[PDB]
C-alpha cells in the first residue's frame, strides 16, 4: 500500500 516510499525512489505510479 506504501510501495510509494518503499526505498528511495519506487514505482508508485507503475501504471502512467
Amino acid at each position: 500500500v506504501a510501495r510509494g516510499w518503499k526505498r528511495k525512489c519506487p514505482l508508485f505510479g507503475k501504471g502512467g
